[PDB]
């Protein structure tokens, strides 16, 4: 059904993304912090990845972006140099290190800029490679995933710090839900492709099938309201999260949380690429039954025989 949903749906993804005025602005700020970088190292290159990068940008986005160079170079040496020059010219933020990761944390520019510089992060670009691909196999999926971002921000349920979810770990329950849960899938497994070539960086596989012109379309055809109105439903009804595992590396989506031996883990994402890390670690005891409280909540109001049905209460702040 879902029709005025749809409709509603819509309205409210026009008036959450990212304008093109802002992508122009976040784009030429791109373009000066490449010149900074050259001035220091001639070699290095500065590469964006996740929301700017894969098209799922809300408005007054933060910017994730990655110096690559080469991994015989010490990479704390030019990123000290990098954040000097960036000083320098105007830009204020902190150099840090997190084990043997150096990180710069760009906060402002003499209102804010806010803009994550990491160092050899081979693996986010991958990350944001495949993200950007299923972006292309079917127009649903990017305002379905700005919608199911707002509407988390607005529970209050998108907090790492604080016990709830990251964004990307949204995108990837989105896609989990899309490709191994709805029936007809929406998109296939692009990393379980028979056309899927291994590639090895940084010790995993990040290969997945990228001829994105040679993959037949989604033989499903719901409305954008009936893909969302079945997201909320699964992992508020029928999803475990005390048993089950979200996986891209299953050919039926099954992975019991004891074979991957993740007994944090209250919820548990295994990350396409690099499948060490669980990408809902940062989820808490009461962090995840307020995640839950509200993926009900979307499926009761969705559900509502009510008349005015109020919508507008998906994206009210809980
Ligand atoms: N929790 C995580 N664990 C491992 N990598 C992460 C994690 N969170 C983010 N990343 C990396 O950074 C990329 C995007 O980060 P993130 O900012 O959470 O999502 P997003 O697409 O920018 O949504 P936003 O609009 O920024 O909230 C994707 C991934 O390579
Ligand atoms: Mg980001």
């Amino acid at each position: 059904s879902h029709k005025e949903f749809t409709k509603f749906c819509y309205e409210v993804y026009n008036e959450i993304k990212i304008s093109d005025k802002e992508f122009k602005e976040k784009r030429a700020a791109l373009d000066t912090l490449r010149l900074c970088l050259k001035r220091i190292s001639p070699d290095a290159e500065l590469v964006a990845f996740g929301s700017l990068e894969s098209g799922l940008a809300l408005k007054n986005s933060d910017m994730d972006l990655c110096v690559l160079m080469d991994s015989r170079v010490q990479s704390d040496t030019i990123a000290l140099q990098f954040y000097e020059e960036l000083i320098a010219e105007g830009f204020e933020g902190k150099f840090l290190q997190r084990a043997r990761i150096p990180i710069i944390k760009l906060t402002s520019d003499t209102a804010s800029f806010q803009c994550d510089i990491g160092f050899n992060n081979r693996l986010a670009i991958h990350n944001t490679l495949l993200l950007s691909s299923y972006t292309k196999l079917d127009a649903r999926l990017k305002p379905m995933v700005l919608l199911v971002k707002h509407w988390a921000k607005r529970k209050q349920i998108n907090s790492p710090y604080f016990g709830t979810l990251s964004s990307y770990g949204y995108v990837l329950m989105v896609l989990y839900y899309l490709i191994h849960v709805i029936k007809p899938p929406v998109f296939p497994n692009l990393l379980l492709s028979p056309l899927k070539q291994e590639k090895i960086v940084d010790g995993f596989d990040v290969g997945f099938d990228d001829k994105l012109e040679d993959i037949p379309p989604s033989q499903n055809y719901s409305s954008l309201g009936s893909l969302l109105h079945g997201f909320f439903r699964f992992y508020a009804y029928k999803f475990e999260p005390r048993e089950k595992v979200v996986t891209f590396r299953r050919p039926d989506g099954y992975l019991t949380k004891q074979e991957k031996g993740w007994t944090r883990y209250i919820l548990a994402i295994e990350d396409p690429f690099e499948i060490s890390h669980n990408v809902g670690r940062t989820v808490s005891s009461s962090g995840l039954y307020r995640i839950r409280g509200e993926f009900m909540a979307a499926s009761r109001l969705l559900n509502s025989r009510s008349y005015p049905i109020p919508y507008d209460s998906l994206f009210e702040e809980a």
